[PDB]
DNA sequence: GTCGGA
């Protein structure tokens, strides 16, 4: 899951949360306007500090000194809480990543077409993150991954990985300096939106290209082509 | 100390 759409102004994410969270970050109107969101950009991200919301531009990758690889920008589920890379970031840094439905390539062999995956219902989605603490620093390299799961149900049909999608009650309680990490583990696996809530449809290939922006990205196509 | 198009 490495490409997502984030097109609407703050308010309209915050509006679908707990109604005394849209007034703790403050008024920006603008639409974000964002519907080619890629890793190694600033992303604005939720998190919860010093026991107040906040909403930060955060590097999208995760890559420390130690790590002489290009960045990470997904973690798994299954074993982030008790990886030696991720724990502390399960830990201390969890936030959520709110979006209007994320890209995903199908493929055969390597060729590859794109899907854009939304909810059914038209609200938008709260993905879980983890990431380097304190979000607010700016830094250039260790910032944020989107936690992954299990492709369930329809959505195997395009890709056996998925993000975590928490509803947006789970991902209030995600958020909390106070929880354990057993406790996060417990809301990544009770908040999770099942397969069934979400639909799909193919895009342009013009989505691939980093370079290439605006709302008819994610606009269906009549054609589905691999290529 | 791990998991995306071009």
């Amino acid at each position: 899951c490495g490409r997502f759409a984030q097109s609407q102004t703050r308010e309209d994410y915050l509006a679908l949360l707990a109604e005394d969270i849209e007034r703790d970050i403050p008024y920006d109107p603008e639409p974000i306007g964002r519907y080619n969101v890629a890793p190694g950009t600033k992303v604005l991200l939720l998190s919860e500090r010093d026991e107040h919301l906040h909403l930060d531009p955060v590097f999208w990758g995760y890559a420390p000194g130690w790590w002489d690889k290009p960045p990470l920008i997904n973690a798994r589920v299954e074993t982030a809480a008790t990886s030696r890379m991720f724990k502390p970031l399960w830990q201390h840094g969890r936030a959520i990543c709110f979006a209007d439905g994320w890209f995903e390539w199908k493929k055969e062999g390597d060729k590859k077409q794109p899907f854009f995956i939304y909810r059914a219902d038209g609200q938008p989605i709260f993905m879980a993150a983890i990431g380097s603490t304190p979000f607010e620093r700016g830094d250039e390299a260790e910032g944020f991954l989107i936690v992954t799961a299990a492709a369930d149900q329809g959505l195997v049909d395009i890709h056996d990985r998925r993000p975590l999608v928490l509803s947006p009650e789970a991902a209030r309680e995600w958020m909390r300096q106070e929880i354990s990490g057993k406790e996060a583990s417990e809301i990544a696996a009770s908040g999770c939106v099942p397969a069934n809530q979400f639909s799909w449809h193919p895009v342009s290939r013009a989505v691939g290209n980093v370079k290439n922006q605006g709302a008819e990205l994610i606009q269906p196509v009549l054609e589905v082509l691999f290529q």
